[PDB]
């Protein structure tokens, strides 16, 4: 089963980072978020209530990612994935990606980050 | 066997969307299809009859993402991968990923859909 | 007096637009703002005071791109040069640029607009 | 008067060019239009009667750019102004460029074209 | 074994096509290829002779994509493929895959093409 | 007198730099020509013979940026507008800009180069 | 007299900004230097010593961005347009544009900053 | 295990290659890192103590980027996951892409580089 719900660069303007300055000033964070779902029931139905809404999926990515600050991108990504699996049982699986395009390296580099995949149970 | 025909980033202006709204202002839906085809007859012919015409499957998935309204993008990819499928038997698998760059969702992102996976039976 | 502070691509979600279905579903403005001031004290001194804070200018087009929903553009962008005119005396001369980059009309197209320049009196 | 109404990066793939060939294949031509509008009515009434209509604007390029295959990509924007400058008494003067990104010219480039300016008489 | 030698984005006018007015007028072709070669003796060594050489290999591409004319990107492909796995014994497997950005295809897409993956005898 | 006609972003492979080791590895060169052509005539009639050919002059620069090693972007820009403006008399002026983008300067850039305008005498 | 040398991009990692954090943590500024400088001595000889040396521009641009953390972007680009116009005198005028793409503002832009055009005396 | 800590695009100007000129003029080279880490107790804890520090990793690969120059990226990149890989227990694997996007080859293309993969013993 390959099917794929995806919200890909969504981007906010969060406080998180081990550093203090970082919970000071705070940066954009970039999140990408893969959900495995089988969709051959709602690309038969065409029925919104056959599979998982994008829009609610953003809700609660938003609502972790410009909350309280934490340390790691690890545990953001920790909440994400968790409460995904959580509210969604057709979710199998979900993916989350972070990335700090502008994290306190002195350097020249696109971005860092993690990626984490956790199975619904 | 990891041969594949595609065709990236087709835009088309439609009305779909399970929201009154979408369905009269419209918006940009952005088509990625991957197709599973053995290459090696039409390698060593260099016959077009070997080989799945690009120029058609374009115009099939036009004619579906250009046509009548739907709710789903499920619904929209589960059409795409099944009239690919029907009509090019050499055809083993189609894989169809549809996106939103402007959906209704109060955000910054760049972009939200899905990714379907359809063998050929 | 070629001097400028500038705020390129600002991006806001709003709800303007003649249209009722705009007001419904809303959209990105992208927004730039360059204001003519003359530099060269601030140049000298390294203080802070001598010039114009391109914070508090994001604020100002901030607090007017995500407020009531108008018709117009040309009436956000009226409203911005004239808020940014009216507190700031060392802005000599305020240019607004807004870019609605997907409009409710059915094309291939980067984006539409206005652009204004307002003398500061 | 520094107010301008913009219309960027339209793309219309139409059958232009001097070249037999061209006339056959096509190609996708790209369209920025500037035009010189007076907009500070319209940004004290913010009544859409007061300025000239985005969406009607790109109606005139696109049945321009759609239509009728010509040689010239000059006589193409010479039409375009033609048509914008007639039907619009508040447009003071307009800007037509036109580009065309891949023209049978073996090499490597981003694109080539004209730009012509028209003042309304 | 997952050690790999590419080539990105490389570009070349050529003549290709199953239209006459294609091989008329020509058009850019992007091609990538991912050799798989084990570059372990090579980190070891730092010595070139242990390796596959880019530039040998983009000379392979470039007498194939900018010499004679034939239909099928399926057949342009099968050709590299095939010079690269005959000349390069460390090359395990070849994969090539050609894009045609801007095809006689009316309407709007990023490109159209194919990918294909051939072992090394 | 405000038409233009434009050739954007081309690129060549040439050996042109003061050092040694430029002459000997090359790299590649950004080009950017706007010719200041009167074209109305062109906008009237749609005869070809009416306006300067864009083909001509990539053809013109072409031979100049591939041709010869010298030492700088100057003189280079300097052979570009003189070749144009000697060989079209309806060419106004010539502006020429030319980028290296990947110059021998150890830094974080997006490219370093001149550029000059010449009214044709 | 239009002519100009130009560097374009240059991005370094300071620690600039009138926030403490920012003096911390550090951010990119990004730095666009044109100069006002007559080319056709140069492009008649195509001798280095006629122009002025875009590698030596890079590098006094570099030791003042790099250098000490001062509060202000208009400090900065004054004291680098200072520089260019006290060590070349061929420079007829100097144009310093700096931005940080990504300051301490809570939103989404694409930068902010400061542009300065200073005259040599 | 799917979790990852990555670095993308980190750009660093060497003097590596097997051609005498590229030691002497030098390039950009760019550098993307995957370390396959398990990421789930430090989801769990929020302790920076529990993962791997992006920015000492970064580190690691810009000292031997920017250290001595050597033939190929096929011995940087086996140093850079052979360091990575002896000083961080947590990493299962380290996956190492260089790419030079601006090699001695007389081309266009995007980039040309090595990738390889190595399990932590
Ligand atoms: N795995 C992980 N996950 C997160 O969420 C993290 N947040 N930080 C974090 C915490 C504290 C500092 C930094 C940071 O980027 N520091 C950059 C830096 C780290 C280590 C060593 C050097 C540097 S930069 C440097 C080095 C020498 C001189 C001057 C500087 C610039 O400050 C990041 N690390 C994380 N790792
Ligand atoms: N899986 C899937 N597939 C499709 O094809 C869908 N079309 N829509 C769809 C239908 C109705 C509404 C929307 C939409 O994006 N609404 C965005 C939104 C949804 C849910 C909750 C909040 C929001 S935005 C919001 C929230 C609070 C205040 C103000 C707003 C902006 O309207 C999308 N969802 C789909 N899901
Ligand atoms: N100068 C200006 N400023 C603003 O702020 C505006 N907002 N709108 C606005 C208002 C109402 C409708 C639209 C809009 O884009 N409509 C697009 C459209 C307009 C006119 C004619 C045709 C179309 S699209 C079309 C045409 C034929 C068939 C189907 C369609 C798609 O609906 C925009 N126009 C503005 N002009
Ligand atoms: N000012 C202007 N405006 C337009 O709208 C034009 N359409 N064409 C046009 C007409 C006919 C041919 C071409 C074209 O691009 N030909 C390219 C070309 C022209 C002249 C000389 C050489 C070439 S390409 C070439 C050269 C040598 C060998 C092989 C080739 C590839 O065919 C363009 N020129 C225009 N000029
Ligand atoms: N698998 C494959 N590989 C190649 O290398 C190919 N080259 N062509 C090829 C050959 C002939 C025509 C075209 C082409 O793109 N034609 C586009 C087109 C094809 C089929 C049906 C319609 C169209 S476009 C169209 C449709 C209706 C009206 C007007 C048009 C524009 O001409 C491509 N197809 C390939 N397929
Ligand atoms: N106006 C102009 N026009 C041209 O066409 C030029 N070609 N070069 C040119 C000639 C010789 C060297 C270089 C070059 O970029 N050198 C870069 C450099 C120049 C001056 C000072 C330092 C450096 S880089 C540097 C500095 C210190 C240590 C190590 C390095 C890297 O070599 C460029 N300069 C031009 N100027
Ligand atoms: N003209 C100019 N030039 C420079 O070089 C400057 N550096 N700073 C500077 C100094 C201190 C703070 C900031 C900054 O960006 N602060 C952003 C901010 C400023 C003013 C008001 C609000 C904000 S952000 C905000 C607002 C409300 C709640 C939470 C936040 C996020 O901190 C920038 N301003 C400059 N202006
Ligand atoms: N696998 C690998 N890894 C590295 O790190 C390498 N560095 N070089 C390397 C060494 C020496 C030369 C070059 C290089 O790119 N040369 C380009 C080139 C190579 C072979 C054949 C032709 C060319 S370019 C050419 C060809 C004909 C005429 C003129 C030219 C331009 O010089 C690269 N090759 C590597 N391979």
């Amino acid at each position: 089963m390959q099917d794929t719900i995806f919200l890909k660069g969504m981007r906010f303007y969060g406080y998180h980072g081990a550093l203090s300055a970082e919970n000071e000033i705070g940066q954009i964070f970039k999140v990408d978020v893969t959900l495995k779902v089988d969709l051959s029931e709602a690309g038969r139905t065409d029925n919104v209530i056959d599979t998982v809404h994008y829009g609610e999926v953003f809700e609660e990515v938003k609502s972790i990612m410009e909350g309280k600050a934490v340390n790691l991108l690890e545990h953001l990504a920790e909440r994400i994935a968790n409460r995904i699996n959580s509210q969604y049982n057709r979710v199998m699986e979900t993916k989350v990606r972070i990335t700090k395009e502008n994290p306190p390296i002195p350097g020249h580099y696109d971005g860092v980050g993690i990626e984490i995949v956790r199975e619904n149970k």
